[PDB]
RNA sequence: UUU
RNA sequence: UUU
RNA sequence: UUU
RNA sequence: UUU
């Protein structure tokens, strides 16, 4: 399925998709574990390993280097909000690193 | 249908409301689609395109500018948070263009 | 009831919670209109105005100004955050008007 | 069962989980307060952290120091710092928030 | 300041 | 420090 | 920029 | 680094 997070204190708050429903999803480092809803919300503690999870049947990696860019975005966007107009094409060109 | 988001590492963090129920919603964009419930939380994996939600047979656009604006909001109000009377009202005055 | 909330963007996010389940609940400034269970989540989409509540008969004002004390913690937390033994009472002390 | 939570506010956003479902849990200062199979997972807030993050979870007492969640925070705070150098930002900041580390 |  |  |  |  699709599978995207965010920051969240040492860890990471998580959220899993998937159009057609979500049929089971598992993970060895997240709390989140189910054998149906298309969306699921569950939290990783920590992200000294990348966030793995397995969701109908395919596994799926999110590394925490893909996360810190995407906390970067977040971080230079607020950075630059006073001028909202460039502030997000802004963060992602110095965040991005094959741009 | 109202739409509201907040910036969420790359993307946006969402929700759809209709007081008396969201019978469909659809996002090229962010991930939500429903073919009856007051309420519907979703995520928007990037927002270098604008944040375009399709509710209720209303088109919906939420600028990314106006994501930052309201980021700006947040971010100098927390800046200011020493003077909490204060706080909020001097973030409107910098951040919402024309003000 | 018990009314929680944090700020969002240019708004609040909140939740409504109350020990022996919640049977009506509105407001003026935030998306939310029952006519039951113990919590229900909402946001307001602007603080300009205090966030306003009705729940179960009763009116609940929480002031932007608490608001922005809540985030004042909040922030100063994070700054003094190396020094986590006593972080969190020294942003207490430095952002409640009433110490 | 397992408590994580982040800092909200003057307070914090925290969840419980237990693999075979939560059946008892409260908090002498948390707003979530259940009694009676159920639900794996339970999401609650706590509206000040002065007194620690105390929960009562099917006959267990956990309690997250507030100094926990101080650390964690202090994780978010640096990885955003350093994230301009993703591959090394989380570890960097580990290293210089958690004590005694090596 | 979510239109 | 959500009253 | 969640693969 | 949620014990
Ligand atoms: C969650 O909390 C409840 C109550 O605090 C716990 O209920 C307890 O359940 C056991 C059996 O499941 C009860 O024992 C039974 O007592 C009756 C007489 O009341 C007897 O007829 C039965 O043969 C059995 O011995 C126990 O009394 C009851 N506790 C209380 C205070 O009423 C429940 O077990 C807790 N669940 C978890 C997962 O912690
Ligand atoms: C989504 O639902 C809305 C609400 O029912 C639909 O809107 C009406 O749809 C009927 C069906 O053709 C039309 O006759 C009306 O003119 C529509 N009214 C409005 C105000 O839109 C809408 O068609 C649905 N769209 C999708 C893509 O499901
Ligand atoms: C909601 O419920 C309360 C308590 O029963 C009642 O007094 C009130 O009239 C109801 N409606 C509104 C709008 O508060």
């Amino acid at each position: 399925c699709t599978v995207f997070c965010t920051l969240a204190g040492p860890g990471a708050s998580c959220e899993a998709y998937s159009e057609n429903g979500i049929f089971n999803i598992s993970s060895p480092t997240c709390l989140v574990n189910k054998v149906s809803e298309q969306k699921i919300n569950f939290i990783c503690q920590r992200v000294d390993q990348d966030v793995v999870v397995y969701c109908n049947g395919q596994k799926k990696v999110i590394l925490t280097k893909t996360l810190v860019i995407g906390q970067c975005i977040y971080t230079f966007t607020s950075l630059f909000s006073l001028m909202p107009d460039v502030a997000h094409s802004l963060a992602v060109e110095l965040c991005v690193p094959g741009l």
